[PDB]
């Protein structure tokens, strides 16, 4: 079973984003799983941002071509380089550039490690298969008290399992991966944890974001509706559910 919760505070709409440092081209740090679970809290905290629910990324560099600057989208690359409709780029693809796309927030999003929490409500009990439809570079999705990290305590820093529920990475210089997907059974009306680490090394930044319900809906990108943000309770008492199929409730 996995563990929820039922965080008795302020219930706020989306997920946190934390935005931790990550260095241009390195090719190393990005792959690793301990990384991923826990190690990017040990780098420079660059900022937050709250209240998300659109949490797909999509980020692409710029093209500073004869007619402007305008972003190229990953596909319409080619040679060395140019975009298609654009002609030829007159930057390079191997440095760091500085943009909001991600959540509002002014930082580089071609060199950036960040970390998305909140609760999961489910509203239909049964299996739900969450996906990444590609990964660029590499990304974490975890869910459950025991694994993305403990009920009531969202801002706490981060616990230690490398218990994923996906992961994915793209190999250095390689295509985009194929769909990952992972699946849970959650039980209607519990606050699952969950957790999304997700690094870019360089260039383009890709993780489309979706989720299948038990009913066969899916939704995609934005999560409004399903996921929530609670300020920490430490002293709450019975915030942890660890198994929600035995869950003695009292009204
Ligand atoms: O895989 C390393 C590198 O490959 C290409 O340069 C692009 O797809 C980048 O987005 C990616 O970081
Ligand atoms: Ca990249």
């Amino acid at each position: 079973a996995t563990e929820a919760c039922l965080p008795a505070g302020q219930r706020k709409s989306g997920m946190n984003i934390n935005f931790y440092q990550y260095s241009l081209k390195d090719s190393s740090t990005y792959s690793n799983a301990a990384y991923m679970a826990y190690g990017y809290a040990s780098k420079t905290k660059l900022g937050s941002v709250g209240g998300q629910t659109d949490i797909s990324i999509d980020y692409n560099i710029p093209c500073v071509s004869s007619s402007g600057t305008f972003p190229c989208p990953q596909e319409d690359s080619y040679g060395n380089w140019g975009c298609k409709g654009m002609g030829a780029c007159s930057n390079s693809q191997g440095i760091a550039y500085w943009s909001t796309d991600l959540f509002g927030f002014y930082t580089t999003p071609t060199n950036v490690t960040l970390e998305m929490t909140g609760y999961f409500l489910p509203p239909q009990t049964g299996s739900y298969t969450f996906k990444f439809a590609t990964v660029d570079d590499s990304a974490i999705l975890s869910v459950g008290g025991a694994t993305a990290f403990n009920c009531c305590a969202q801002q706490q820093p981060p616990i230690t399992s490398t218990n994923f529920t996906i992961d994915g990475i793209k190999p250095w210089g390689g295509s985009l991966p194929p769909n990952i997907e992972g699946t849970v059974y959650m039980y209607a009306g519990y606050y699952y944890p969950m957790k999304v680490v997700y690094s870019n090394a360089v260039s383009w930044g890709t993780l489309p974001i979706s989720v299948t319900l038990p009913d066969g809906t899916t939704v995609s990108d934005d999560f409004e509706g399903y996921v929530y943000s609670f300020d920490d309770d430490l002293s709450q008492s019975n915030c942890t559910v660890p198994d929600p199929s035995n869950y003695l409730e009292v009204l």
